[PDB]
């Protein structure tokens, strides 16, 4: 199981995102898996 493309992330509370799809923490809640090339 994997999170998608711009699809909400948490340590505990988640997943671990789809490759190549990243989890973002921006500083800013929630933090969100996004598609890789950024």
């Amino acid at each position: 199981k994997c999170l998608a493309e711009a699809a909400d992330c948490s340590p505990w509370s988640g997943d671990s995102c789809c490759k190549p799809y990243l989890c973002s923490c921006i500083f800013f809640y929630p933090c969100s898996c996004r598609p890789k090339g950024w």
